[PDB]
């Protein structure tokens, strides 16, 4: 696997993945709703036209994040064996330097590697599920499946991610990692 920084645009936010290859699909973040960055990143007010799906019916984002905690305590075992709240503020993909938005979402583990993911929805089926029910961007950067049906969870060649075109996902691998290490932000791990 791999850590890697994405800046807030506005704080930098580590992502745990086994995926790496695929940086240039990561269309948004998820954090643990438990995270100790949300506070932090947590905006005053809503972009103007913000989807409504991503606002929990909150006025507020701050008001959202606190009805979602509060909403998720009242789930039990049989619930937690995709819901979420957008933040209102924006990480920027070092891959590609584009912004992407933050959310929260219980489907992300607080305890688990950093507490928080970048999302892929073309290559990761839980991704693909939350972009779907958001309405957030779905984008291929391994070819070999079909992203309008299901996420491509194997091996393929990569697309859409300039400088790892035409490699395999373990050529990428290394690549990324790679760059990711000469830029200062992100390594590779067990
Ligand atoms: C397992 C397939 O993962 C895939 C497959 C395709 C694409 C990807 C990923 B992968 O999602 C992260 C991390 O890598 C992966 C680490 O899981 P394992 O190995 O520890 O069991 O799970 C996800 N993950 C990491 N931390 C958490 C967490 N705290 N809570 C929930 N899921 C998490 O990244 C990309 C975009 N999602």
């Amino acid at each position: 696997g791999a850590v890697a920084l994405f800046s807030a645009r506005a704080v930098d936010i580590e992502v745990f993945t086994t995926r790496p290859d695929t940086l240039f699909g990561a269309t948004y973040l998820v954090l643990a709703p438990e995270h100790d960055l949300v506070d932090e990143l947590v905006a005053a007010s809503w972009p103007a036209g913000v989807n409504p799906l991503w606002t929990y019916g909150g006025g507020t984002p701050g008001e959202a994040i606190a009805a979602y905690r509060r909403a998720i305590a009242a789930k039990s075992d049989l619930e937690r064996q995709k819901t979420g709240v957008f933040l209102g503020s924006y990480a920027i993909n070092p891959a590609n330097g584009e912004p992407v938005p933050i959310f929260i979402a219980d489907y992300v583990l607080a305890g688990y590697g950093t507490g928080a993911i970048m999302a892929v929805p073309g290559h990761d089926q839980r991704d693909w599920d939350f972009a779907r029910a958001f309405g957030l961007p779905i984008v291929e950067v391994i070819a070999g499946g079909n992203i309008s049906e299901s996420a491509y969870t194997g091996d393929g060649i990569l697309v859409n991610s300039d400088y790892l075109n035409g490699m395999s996902v373990p050529a990428a691998k290394r690549a990324i990692v790679d760059r990711l290490e000469s830029a200062g932000r992100g390594r590779a791990r067990i």
